[PDB]
């Protein structure tokens, strides 16, 4: 059988730039949660299929008691756990597509990562609010509020906006000046930008360095999902 085959089996090693991305901020946010009920997760297409982990995350994050999960290893009682974790989601108002228990718990990446992005946005954006503007929009507004001031910041969107880590150090500068020397940053180093920015925010807001930085420099656009989940940590932590 042909070595074409074989290299391009071996090529399927490497994630899309959309999935290296949404798989790195999304572990970080879901551990940044985790966290206060004393557990971490390590591979997000692995660690949600029996439903445990994503049950807990759920009653962290809403501060209310989900029902009591299935014990046992048989797959019936992983699908039974995910099924909770979804009618919990359902009835905190999310309409959830292409989206059920039986995939998630056979690892379906795109899936899972969609359920993840769902639950995000749920818990973390869609109540932000910033005049009159609700969730995502209202998140971007919030965004270009802060850093109107910085003229070499132009924050339209949320991806190649944030590309060249401006954007993430004005929102620092801004609600924390001293933390931050803004005037010596500049476009042509924005590796350097986006890491400062990520380790000053972990040091001192409490958190996690969730962006994967390399993609976004050198993705063409990188992952708004990705992106706005990073960005809602500052909304909360600076609010």
């Amino acid at each position: 059988y042909m070595i074409q085959e074989e290299e391009w089996d071996r090529d399927l090693l490497l994630d899309p730039a959309w999935e290296k991305q949404q798989r790195k901020t999304f572990t970080a946010w879901c551990n940044s949660h985790l966290r206060k009920a004393g557990t971490q997760i390590e591979n997000i297409e692995e660690d949600f299929r029996n439903g445990l982990k994503l049950m807990l995350l759920l009653e962290v994050i809403s501060g209310e008691r989900l029902p009591k999960p299935d014990r046992g290893k048989m797959r019936f009682h992983k699908i039974a756990n995910v099924n909770k974790a979804l009618d919990y989601i359902a009835s905190k108002g999310v309409k959830l597509v292409s989206i059920g228990a039986e995939e998630i718990v056979d690892g379906n990446v795109k899936m899972t990562l969609g359920m993840i992005w769902t639950i995000i946005l749920r818990f973390a954006i869609q109540d932000i609010s910033v005049e009159e503007t609700s969730a995502k929009e209202g998140l971007l507004l919030w965004c270009q509020r802060k850093t109107a001031p910085y003229r070499n910041v132009n924050i339209q969107n949320f991806h190649t906006s944030w590309k060249d880590g401006l954007g993430l150090c004005a929102l620092i500068h801004r609600h924390r000046p001293d933390l931050i020397d803004y005037s010596k940053l500049n476009k042509d180093d924005p590796i350097g930008n986006i890491n400062l920015a990520m380790e000053i925010a972990e040091k001192h807001l409490d958190i996690p360095k969730m962006l994967d930085a390399e993609d976004i420099v050198n993705t063409p656009k990188p992952d708004e999902r990705a992106i706005m989940t990073y960005v809602s940590c500052f909304y909360h932590a600076f609010a």
